[PDB]
């Protein structure tokens, strides 16, 4: 086969997520979106509303010497075709006046099909061609298409992925003169066309790779033609053939008014809004409601996409697979649902739910970051509010089903509590902490989803909810409202703190290219996120003096109304010089921001009108509502325009959604969407008593001595209820005390206590028990013990380091299958070298019944045991040195190495089998700490311990960098131990019984080699 030149075509990108207009019909059968750009239809989605499949198709007019894009037109309109429909008009004018061309988009309700109803009219002599441009990017990928012809129409598919197969069909209701296919760059129909104004590539078929098809439009005698083109989607080119033709088969007028029909009796149904909505407002509400609605899936009902775009496509690759903001982000569905809720769409609300925890809610019960509409996993970041938004989402629309409780929504709410306060990324999806408006919806997500669990019967639950929420809720001022932030009177809410210190000025890098800055100088509206959740008073004291400096430090008036950025030296949009933003750049208005004041001040008994119109003079004449909007006065390269919809998003659907949302609010006087039971609780008049509450043990970290812990304590309150990851049990109250013995279900427990006072009020303690099984005994040891018989010294090197070697404690804990020997040590436990758990420990553990007498250890090690030995265990994590040796160096088994930092433990996972029948219980046993090394740095992999006054020296320079001093002996390369000097022990610290001490037990100058006691075990 003869293929056309350019192959495989040339690298391509997207298109800028800046939209003129968007539509699909209201109808699930038609599974297509067209988006338009610039004066051409830009991406349509297809067959679900997370695949783009277009780049651009636009008209091309020739007079036979030299040809135009209409994109090239300084002169072109759009405009909605209707005022209840989702269907825009594009006029594209020549710049000389000699020809008028006029597109009207819809779809096709019944089929997968984009239709255009089309007027060419020539205003000169005449005698002109016109030619379709219609280049593709089936499947999401501008590379992998192949363009052929057939029965007079344009045929386009790519079917690489078996899961997504994707072909079109060009059908022009006149037919077409002219057809051609080629490799975009080289022989595609304008790079044809531009060279002599004549379509001189005749190949009808080309690719895989990237093509573009070219249609030419036979014209009737006479100034103007009409005719009307037809895009029609399939599994293959068969089916996509044959659904063009049948909407061109019911004709444009028809299929035009049953798509314009649809939506108007779509909003027709729909709660009226405000009589106070003016025209223009009224009509960017119909606008912003259809396309909101336009967001959901028809596939997989209740799915909702952020946007149908790629923000800064014209720099975005379209080679790989990309996400764009074409995916579900249960936030801005929250966004999304809650508006369709406030207009009266209560099934795409209940659709929303189950899809949420049906397909994306995760097995251990959070949400993803994002995913695609059928629940695959996209982005993988841990955001709490996109938990806390779909159980705010079920007790909105009353999904309280015992069933769904137990099964969905006490999942999502256990994870809450077991991830605490701090969110690790917030709403801008970049950082951690104590987030102001992460942590509003985490508090009535809990408050909420206590009041689902006690309606349902569950006491225990609810009070761990409850106690939770209140507890956040109570701190929300100590935790992020500073009180010497450098901004006007220096007291306001911060955007996040790190350590819930608001004061402290601690630093990091805010991404985007911002930099470091404290948080103290980050400010953030997302604290208004208190009052619309109900968390908080509308008229709190905090949230108003967060006003002032929040407005200084990130509004600005436009030409509008006010603005808002999202935060302080935000970088995630253009370039100081226009350019989209790569990663680097500086943020601008977010006319979103401003729906949210408008909230805020809607709740204080405000007019919000004033905010509705700053959001629509946001909006293009399609009345598209942008993510941004650009801040200067300055267009700079780019045709940049203050007020105007900036290259990102564009609509987004959460800026449409809060229009229609704060607009609802406005007829109702009050949010409509804030949680009436949340608010009950924190928002309204009298605040309720906390109860005293002490939980004298556990402690916050232990580890338990069996499958149960002693939880106990003192309170006023009239119910306590202790609770382990999720698992509440009651802890009866008398006389103001309390005590309970809770099992204990996993490796690690969350263990949170509520106490709840007569009148509702709480409070709540949380604690952390470890748990490796019963507990067979232990063995303690002193810290700062860790200088061998008192004169030893770490190795300069950073690595090792303070307290490294320093034991402080044993622990045998019968494990089921296995026996766990739990190391305790005074320092940090590092792991740097890259080994398993640990990298510079070489602990030893000689196990016997103290038969005999004086016994040698392993043979770096240069001591000896009081008693006989059975076997050793050896925690070393380096070099598969690890696990149970016979005392001839036989490994009889292999061990399981974890560290537990956070503990300071080093766990040794020993199979019971592996102690041939010696019971930890009433076994003798010695422990000493060494230093791992490699062979050749020591007999048996223990770093050897040198003269102090040699090691003093640093002669070699390694010596007292990489090797113990205040030993004996010099470094000797020509024996395996290295040492000139072996009768010095190599143990940094062991442990002793009463009576005895470390100085005397390896007190090498009296006695070599020195004896170390066979310990046992005490319960
Ligand atoms: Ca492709
Ligand atoms: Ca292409
Ligand atoms: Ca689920
Ligand atoms: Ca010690
Ligand atoms: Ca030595
Ligand atoms: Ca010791």
């Amino acid at each position: 086969t003869a293929e056309p030149p350019g192959s495989p075509g040339a690298a391509a990108t997207w298109t800028k997520g800046d939209k003129e207009g968007v539509g699909t019909s209201l109808n699930p059968a038609s599974k297509v979106w067209y988006t338009l750009t610039e004066g051409t239809m830009s991406e349509v989605y297809y067959p679900h509303a997370d695949t783009p499949n277009t780049r651009e198709l636009q008209f091309a007019v020739s007079d036979g010497t030299s040809a135009q894009r209409e994109s090239e037109q300084t002169t072109r309109t759009v405009e909605l075709a209707d005022p209840k429909a989702l269907s825009y008009r594009q006029t594209t004018t020549d710049n000389a006046g000699r020809w008028r061309l006029t597109k009207t988009y819809v779809t096709d309700p019944r089929r997968s099909t984009v239709m255009l109803g089309v007027t060419f009219e020539v205003l000169d002599g005449g005698d002109y061609q016109l030619f379709v441009l219609s280049d593709p990017s089936l499947a999401g990928t501008s590379g992998g298409d192949t363009g052929s012809v057939t029965d007079g129409a344009l045929l386009a598919s790519d079917l690489a992925d078996a899961a997504t197969p994707v072909a079109t069909a060009l059908v022009s209701s006149v037919g077409f003169g002219a057809v051609a296919n080629g490799y975009v760059g080289t022989s595609d129909g304008w790079t044809d066309l531009a060279a002599d104004g004549r379509l001189d590539n005749a190949s009808a078929t080309a690719g895989p790779g990237n093509i573009s098809q070219t249609g030419q439009i036979p014209l009737a005698a006479g100034g103007k033609t009409e005719f009307s083109l037809a895009l029609g989607f399939g599994a293959d080119t068969a089916e996509a053939l044959a659904t063009a033709k049948a909407s061109l088969g019911t004709g444009y007028k028809k299929v035009s008014k049953s798509y314009t029909g649809e939506w108007k009796k779509y909003l027709n149904s729909l709660d009226a809004p405000a009589t106070s909505l003016t025209g223009a407002l009224r009509t960017q509400y119909d606008v912003s409601l259809m396309t909101v609605k336009s967001h959901e899936d028809k596939t997989f009902p209740g799915a909702f996409i952020a946007s149908l775009t790629i923000p800064w496509g014209q720099a975005a690759s379209a080679e790989t697979h990309r996400e764009g903001y074409h995916a579900v982000w249960a936030r801005d569905m929250y966004q999304s649902v809650t508006a369709l809720l406030a207009a009266g769409d209560e099934e795409a609300a209940a659709r929303g739910v189950e899809w949420l925890f049906t397909y994306q809610q995760q097995p251990d019960g959070h949400f993803p970051q994002t995913s695609r509409v059928d629940g695959t996993i996209g982005q993988n970041g841990i955001q709490l509010d996109e938990t806390a938004f779909p159980i705010l989402l079920a007790n909105q629309i009353g999904r309280t089903d015992a069933g769904f409780y137990r099964n969905e929504l006490k999942p999502a709410a256990d994870y809450l509590v077991a991830a605490g306060p701090k969110t690790p990324q917030e709403r801008w999806e970049e950082t951690g902490g104590y987030s102001t408006s992460t942590l509003a919806s985490q508090i009535a997500a809990l408050a909420a989803a206590a009041d689902i669990a006690g309606k349902n019967g569950d006491a225990g639950s609810a009070a761990v909810y409850r106690a939770t929420a209140d507890e956040w809720q109570r701190s929300t001022e100590k935790w992020m409202f500073t009180t010497n932030g450098p901004v006007g009177d220096g007291k306001y809410y911060l955007r996040i703190s790190a350590t819930g210190n608001p004061n402290d000025g601690a630093t990091r890098d805010w991404g985007n290219g911002a930099g470091v800055h404290p948080e103290n100088a980050v400010l953030d509206g997302g604290f208004l996120e208190f009052v619309r959740l109900g968390v908080k008073a509308p008229a709190d004291p905090y949230v108003a003096d967060s006003l002032a400096e929040t407005d200084a430090s990130i509004s600005q008036e436009t030409p509008g109304g006010r603005m808002w950025h999202r935060y302080t030296y935000d970088g995630y949009g253009e370039k100081a010089d226009g350019s989209p933003w790569d990663g680097t750049g500086i943020g601008r208005l977010w006319p979103l921001l401003s729906g949210e004041r408008g909230e805020y001040a809607l709740a204080n008994g405000q007019d919000a009108l004033p905010y509705l119109e700053t959001m629509h003079s946001a909006a293009n004449a399609g009345y598209m509502i942008p993510e941004q909007v650009w801040d200067r006065d300055e267009p700079t390269s780019y045709g940049h325009e203050l007020g105007r919809s900036t290259g990102s998003a564009s609509p987004l659907s959460w800026a449409m959604a809060q229009y229609v949302r704060l607009a609802a609010g406005v007829k109702a006087g009050a949010p409509v969407e804030t949680p009436q039971n949340v608010a009950a609780r924190y928002a309204a008049g009298t605040p309720l008593s906390s109860p005293e509450l002490s939980v004298t043990a556990p402690e916050a970290l232990s580890t338990a001595d069996s499958a149960t812990a002693v939880v106990r304590g003192t309170t006023n309150a009239a119910k306590v209820y202790v609770s382990v990851n999720g698992t509440a049990t009651e802890a009866p109250v008398t006389d103001g005390t309390f005590s309970l013995d809770v099992a204990l279900t996993g490796a690690k427990n969350k263990v949170t206590v509520a106490a709840v006072a007569a009148d509702g009020g709480t409070a709540v303690e949380d604690r952390t028990v470890l748990y490796y099984g019963s507990r067979i005994g232990a063995l303690s040891d002193p810290a700062g013990d860790d200088n061998g018989p008192g004169t030893y010294r770490y190795p300069t090197n950073s690595a090792y380091v303070p307290g490294a070697f320093d034991l402080t404690g044993v622990d045998v804990y019968d494990a089921g299958d296995d026996y766990a020997f739990v190391a305790t040590i005074a320092g940090e436990v590092t792991n740097p070298w890259g080994g398993q758990a640990i990298s510079h420990q070489r602990v030893n553990i000689y196990l016997g019944k103290g038969e005999g007498g004086a016994t040698p250890g392993l043979p770096g090690t240069n001591i000896n045991l009081e008693h006989a030995w059975d076997s050793v265990i050896v925690t070393d994590g380096r070099f598969d040195g690890a696990g149970v040796y016979a005392p001839d160096g036989t490994r009889t088994s292999a061990v399981s190495l974890l560290a537990v930092p956070e503990a300071r433990q080093i766990v040794t996972r020993v199979p019971k089998a592996a102690l041939g029948g010696l019971d930890p219980a009433t076994a003798r046993m010695s422990v000493a700490m060494f230093g791992n090394a490699e062979s050749g740095e020591g007999i048996g992999n223990v770093r050897p311990v040198y003269d102090g006054a040699y090691w003093e020296a640093g002669d070699p320079a390694w010596i007292k960098e990489w090797r113990f001093g205040g030993g004996a002996g010099v470094f000797d390369g020509t024996i395996p131990s290295r040492d000139t000097d072996t009768d010095d022990p190599n143990a940094l610290d062991v442990l002793v019984g009463e009576g005895q001490t470390q100085a005397a037990v390896l007190d090498w100058r009296a006695g070599s080699p020195v004896v170390v006691p066979m310990l046992g075990l005490q319960p």
